[PDB]
């Protein structure tokens, strides 16, 4: 027999995504990179390791849309709710979805994808929301001016509270 996982969380460390379609506002690439560095935020402080995927059924399976996109979340126009993400599990569990009706950036202008996409891979691998305003969990977007990203403390124990760290 087998009973439920307790834990919603990945059994496995090798985990695949897949960028489903693309924003406008950002190149192919860059859009690529930003997402590559959001994935790396989590495999620096674990044992997880992402592979990104061009065809097929992935892990995490991301894409780009506007208000009613195909599940109980719809998104609501600039600014509010900026993406979206499933806890981990099979089908939705772990996927991604972003708001275009966002203007998203490389920079400090707009929403910064990277940051986003950190926060809602967050939420793929098991994190729900911060009560600590500088956590990267904290619900609502803050930038905070400073040039070099770092994963606050509590983001840390949080995730590795799921999956340890990497050794
Ligand atoms: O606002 C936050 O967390 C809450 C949240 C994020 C995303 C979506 C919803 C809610 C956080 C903001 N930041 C930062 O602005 N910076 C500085 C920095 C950022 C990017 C590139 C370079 C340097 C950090 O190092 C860390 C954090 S955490
Ligand atoms: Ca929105
Ligand atoms: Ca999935
Ligand atoms: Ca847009
Ligand atoms: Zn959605
Ligand atoms: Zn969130």
């Amino acid at each position: 027999y087998n009973v439920f996982p307790r834990t919603l969380k990945w059994s496995k460390m090798n985990l695949t995504y897949r960028i489903v379609n693309y924003t406008p506002d950002m190149t192919h690439s860059e859009v690529e990179k930003a997402f590559k560095k959001a994935f790396k935020v989590w495999s620096d402080v674990t044992p997880l390791n992402f592979t990104r995927l061009h065809d097929g059924i992935a892990d995490i399976m991301i894409s780009f849309g506007i208000k009613e996109h195909g599940d109980f979340y719809p998104f609501d126009g600039p600014s509010g709710l900026l993406a979206h993400a499933f806890p981990p599990g099979p089908n939705y569990g772990g996927d991604a979805h972003f708001d275009d009706d966002e203007t998203w950036t490389s920079s400090s202008k707009g929403y910064n994808l990277f940051l986003v996409a950190a926060h809602e891979f967050g939420h793929s691998l098991g994190l729900d929301h911060s009560k600590d305003p500088g956590a990267l969990m904290f619900p609502i977007y803050t930038y905070t001016g400073k040039s070099h990203f770092m994963l606050p403390d509590d983001d840390v124990q949080g995730i590795q509270s799921l999956y340890g760290p990497g050794d």
